[PDB]
């Protein structure tokens, strides 16, 4: 039985998939952009209503497998957006004039491994040349300075940068569909845990994108605006100088493909439960998140 309100296993999400897009064929179509390296479909939703030239948003959730509370946003986002379509002038504007494709969860090897052996794991689970080490820090594994600073080459190592740029399909298949897809996507949102923080290129060096002071000023303004329901407390900035150097990102890669847009969210909480956030907080820490969210949206939609 699938629930918004807990954490389902890769059966169900994969089931509601499928379901939410039989119920909701007025707004929401679901299609397969590859499959991970023990052959899972990666499936995307495009959420939004049928329009000539729409807009485009990509958001993806679960590129970490331990990070449970990425993957349940997204499918909250999907419960938000077919529940108060046409009662939410908001929402209902957003649907009517771009789409949203949102990836469930990108790393699903990971997410089962996590739901049947290994709570804690992080990387992909595909297998690496000379040692028995499994998996690639899919984070780590994109072309933006690639493994140059806050990755490892160390395969045994969390945060491995994998082989080569692109060398996990799952990877492959997320960097193929925003390539296709470039002239229509103007925002790229990433969604993992924890640290509550809102974070824009670049993360590969120390360096500023070209409108550093519009994101700035726009993650500023989003955090403020997920501060008004609960108070949670969020920071902001540029990777590299608000987490930490970290090269392949996905997110920095993007913003380089020319999506002025790119925004890494790093949900609740700052440590109590870490990775193991309880099923009790999905609730608010979706609702939050969805402001913070919608606020991005609402700024994208208007700077067209
Ligand atoms: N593109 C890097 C963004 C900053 C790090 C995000 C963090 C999320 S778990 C990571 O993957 O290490
Ligand atoms: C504190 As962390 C490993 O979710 O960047
Ligand atoms: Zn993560
Ligand atoms: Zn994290
Ligand atoms: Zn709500």
């Amino acid at each position: 039985g699938h629930s918004y309100e807990k954490y389902n296993n890769w059966e169900t999400i994969e089931a509601w998939t499928k379901q939410v897009t039989s119920e909701n064929p007025d707004l929401i179509s679901r299609t397969a952009i590859g499959t991970t390296f023990l052959g899972n479909n990666i499936y995307l939703l495009k959420v939004g209503k049928p329009g000539p030239n729409k807009p485009a948003i990509f958001m993806d959730c679960g590129f970490h497998a331990r990070e449970w509370i990425s993957h349940a946003f997204c499918q909250w986002f999907v419960r938000e957006a077919v529940l108060t379509y046409g009662y939410e002038s908001h929402m209902t504007e957003f649907l009517n004039k771009l789409d949203f494709y949102v990836l469930p969860v990108l790393n699903i090897d990971g997410y089962i491994y996590t739901w049947t052996k290994n709570r804690m794991w992080r990387k992909t689970r595909s297998t690496n040349a000379g040692t028995t080490c499994i998996g690639t820090d899919p984070n780590r594994n994109f072309d933006a300075g690639w493994c140059t600073t806050g990755a490892s080459t160390d395969p045994c190592d969390e945060t491995y940068c994998g082989s080569a740029a692109e060398s996990e399909k799952e990877t492959k298949a997320l960097a193929d569909f925003i390539r296709n897809n470039l002239s229509s996507i103007k925002a790229y949102l990433t969604i993992h845990s924890y640290s509550q923080m809102i974070l824009y290129p670049y993360s590969y060096d120390y360096k500023l994108p070209e409108n550093n002071a519009e994101l700035n000023n726009l993650a500023k303004a989003a955090v403020k605006e997920l501060a008004t329901l609960y108070g949670t407390k969020y920071t902001y900035g540029p990777g590299a100088t608000t987490i930490y150097p970290a090269a392949g990102g996905s997110d920095d890669w993007a913003y380089d493909q020319g999506i002025k847009y790119s925004f890494t969210f790093e949900l609740r909480d700052k440590g109590r439960y870490g990775f193991i956030l309880p099923e009790s907080q999905i609730q608010a820490t979706c609702e939050e998140t969805m402001l913070a969210i919608k606020y991005v949206t609402n700024y994208v939609l208007g700077h067209l």
